[PDB]
């Protein structure tokens, strides 16, 4: 009745999907009765999403059909970052980019029920201060347990300490969206769990993780 049941909705949720951390809490969300903030987040690096993104960029549609709120989410602010005088992407690159990708999927999202945005909106106005607040939040050891990183560590090759960061901008990203639901494929686990880790350190409810193969 202008929304459909919460169990009905997480039946077609579910559909297609590898993991969803905390059913009980999607649940709960969906009973709430309300749209929920959608957060879906790609790097502005490739020319275009490859053919595989089709199932996750279904299920932003399947959340948008039940009337909940995507955004598609640019995360220009660590691309465009250089080294202090290999180059970082410039802005005239990431809008170039983002316009690709826009014409892509809306070829099935719909535009004007969509909100593109670049994470540098709030991350430009961050201060150095607020960042050391953001990294007092995560250890060491916990950093070291994403498996990229894990191996890496055990063939003693470098890791840069900006590396451990950006996982944390990437969950900084949920707070300042609020998001309720954050997708990605199965191997951003770790990545979307941040968000939701860093959520209820900052006194926010946290929001659904929900991985789809990304063939
Ligand atoms: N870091 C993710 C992309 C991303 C960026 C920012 C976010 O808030 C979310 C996701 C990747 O490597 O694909
Ligand atoms: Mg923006």
């Amino acid at each position: 009745h202008h929304h459909l049941p919460a169990e009905e909705q997480l039946a077609l949720i579910q559909r297609g999907t590898h993991e969803i951390i905390s059913e009980e809490d999607l649940l709960k969300k969906l009973k709430e009765n309300r749209p929920l903030k959608i957060k879906a987040g790609f790097d502005p690096t490739a020319p275009d999403l490859h053919l595989g993104h089709t199932v996750l960029i279904n299920k932003l549609k399947t959340f948008q059909d039940l009337g909940h709120e995507v955004t598609f989410l640019i995360g220009d602010y660590t691309a465009m970052i250089g080294d202090p005088t290999r180059p970082p992407l410039s802005r005239e690159q990431v809008e170039a980019n983002a316009k690709t990708y826009q014409e892509q999927v809306f070829k099935i999202l719909d535009p004007n029920k969509t909100k593109v945005r670049f994470n540098s909106e709030w991350f430009n106005q961050k201060s150095a201060a607020d960042l050391i607040q953001l990294a007092s939040q995560q250890t060491v050891s916990r950093m070291l347990e994403r498996d990229d990183f894990t191996k890496r560590y055990n063939n003693h090759q470098p890791i840069a300490i900006h590396e451990f960061l950006y996982p944390l901008v990437q969950g900084y990203d949920s707070i300042a969206l609020e998001a309720d639901v954050e997708l990605g494929g199965t191997d951003q686990t770790f990545n979307l769990l941040m968000g939701r880790t860093l959520q209820s350190r900052y006194g926010q409810e946290s929001q659904v993780c929900i991985t789809v193969p990304i063939l």
